């Protein structure tokens, strides 16, 4: 005996575990906020102050283009969005299936969206290992200090100096630690919400 | 027997299909977020580091002005806004026609806004083909690496070097793939929500 | 027989026409979003790359200061805010007069805020003609391509080159078209919501 | 006979006058939006283009540091936040005292938070005169056009040119007018909500 | 006898004291807003205008990298996020335990989340002393005005000039004062919400 803004929050809370909620808080307060606020200013002058020891115009542009085919700030952003996509698709599905069932009508009788949670957890877990492997195989662990350049529109070999590599290496380690910690939180929910299912099935 | 914050969400959910909701999520989490967050920093120094091999002041300004009459970041933003406009006009219309009917008053009796959905889908689908054609005929597929300039306030032919073309070409391909995938989602909803209409009409 | 979050949306929806709602959508999705997102990056380097053919320090600063006493981005922002102010004052007034009347108490009995709509429409319409006239008399229709400078801390006449004038001229024409189209929407509501009033008064 | 999302808006609306609501709208739509959106771009290159007629490195840095100990954009932001703080503390107090009283329980019986309004108005009014006096005694009314510098790491007296002083002086006058107009709105509410109190006390 | 959007706000308000609410307002209106809005522009050109008295390319990059291993803006942001994390975890826990208990069902009967408040307060208080100690031992109290550099890719000892140190020193003192004031607010809530607990236990 509740209103429509009643049994529309219980039907979404009772189908998600506390571990998932705290994972959501951790993944949106320590990952999607640090990247936007403290990641953009750091990588604002990666090309402006990429000083190369040369004088022929155009050597610096190609040298920088060869040095970094794609900066890892965009890699972090893409990985963060692709991790959060399944957590939104499932929420939309739950809302659609919960707000349409009350229209027909008949101490609560909330639906049971449990079979749609394990698949979501599996997809989210699988989407992180591939991204971690790509991160390791593309960017390594720490940024380099100087780069040698040989692609000639210019004459010779030009050694260029990277800008503020220590802070970049610190931020990379921080994000690595955050992702590693968040992987275990999502792995512990799949092994706990699946052993709690076969128990309640005589 | 529901309140006003009751039969004001069902009357908006029952008139939109799950395909449309997931298209909305995809078009606002992978298109309107990537452009704002990762598109602005990339195109921040397109003119600052457009190095030209010349010394007469003023050759660089006109050469850049001839090179790019309009950058494609603004094109992407305009296309994204113009695609989402019909999806907001219909929502406003539904809210206006749903919150006014309950004022008069008489196991639910929700209205049927189905004839106003096919027209919206047709307009949204038609608004994307023209923009795709314009994108292909204006910007091509990949960015160039060097530009020749002849418009003289300066003396001769000046070859200028574009800044970070590889990352720009990667982002353009990503956005092309996203738009191509989103077109089929909007096309499959029109062919499914129209065959499901003539069935329920004896 | 509704709650307080009941007859507090009808009392605000029944007093505003569909034309006004779609005008609100149009002038907040195509005017206040384009200016913020695509207007700031364009006018970010108007002074940084205002190249002048001189060598005496300080000629460029005064030449730019004489060239543009006030950029038109701030003009657009001020006009946009001053247009939207009346649409918020009336909403605040309606909420204040609707949430205080239900406290006393006595198939609905919603209030009639119609006399307070024509005055709002008249003020909003009058606030746009003056701004349009100021825009035409201050900035013209197209940006110039080069500027002559004579105010001497420097020696002679210095011709400076403006940065990316074609894109600026395209954006300003787009904004002109948007404002011109929005003026007629606000003019057609005053002539329709006033002829529909004298009819219902025997 | 209302819900909790019922007698939680009347208990906040009935304790605030229309003058206060319109002052809030004016102070958050014409003061906290202009500063953020149009104040940040103007003061973005105050140091980048502070051209000084010298050649010894380091003279420009100290000359700029002596010229502007603190820019007035931060002064405006601090004043704006410190003005709005009392208007939020009182709202939090009202919510806390209104949501806890309905738990115990017993044509409405709304509480009377009037003695807590005059003190808030007095504090808000007193917090603006001091800031106005500080603004006048620190920044004056109009920005200067050129600055003489004598603090030597360099040799001699160096005259530097300020960047775009006319637009800065226009924005300063606009903000001065806005603050002066807003002071009277807060002064007229204290003299009206206090004469309307002794009347209703036989 | 309330709805679900009823006994879901009382169960969260009655478990938090007014001191905590005003601390939240203070630590989100004077700490998380000043840093984002007035902290980013100040530290935007810390490396761009770090002038060094040398001519060999690459000396400036390493000199700046040695001078500031990590800027204190990121330190402030990390400390602010880590302070607010416990205040969000507890809120999520309260919502989860309050929205699930009403599903089963049985002048109010709100739960008592008091034992879960002292632990949260203790963790939040302990998380600030360590950060304050780190701030003192890493950045001191005032920024320096000039830096000597000896790490050679360059020849000799190079004295570089910091950019706008006075404003940085003023902002750092302001943030120090804000943090010091906020520490006592969180300390006085633990000593008051613990003496008020043993009283109500015969």
């Amino acid at each position: 005996g509740v209103d429509l803004l009643g049994f529309l929050i219980i039907t979404l809370n009772c189908n998600v575990t506390m571990v998932g909620k705290l994972w959501f808080v951790l993944t949106m307060l320590l990952r999607m906020l640090v990247i936007v606020l403290a990641g953009r200013p750091v990588y604002q002058d990666e090309q402006e102050r990429f000083v190369c020891n040369t004088l022929q115009p155009g050597c610096a542009n190609v040298c920088y283009d060869v040095f970094s085919p794609v900066s890892h700030l965009r890699f972090w952003l893409i990985q963060g969005v692709c991790v959060l996509l399944p957590s939104a698709v499932f929420s939309v599905y739950v809302l659609h299936r919960g707000a349409t069932l009350a229209a027909l009508g008949p101490g609560l009788q909330v639906p049971d969206f449990s079979a749609g949670y394990i698949i979501h957890l599996l997809l989210r877990t699988l989407l992180e290992a591939a991204f971690g492997a790509l991160h390791y195989f593309l960017f390594g662990f720490l940024a380099p200090k100087k780069f040698p350049c040989t692609r000639p529109p210019c004459t010779g070999v030009v050694d260029c100096y990277v800008s503020r590599p220590t802070e970049k290496s610190l931020l990379m380690l921080f994000l690595w630690a955050v992702s590693a910690l968040s992987f275990l939180l999502g792995l512990a929910d799949l092994v706990c919400s699946l052993r709690r299912r076969m128990r309640r099935r005589p």
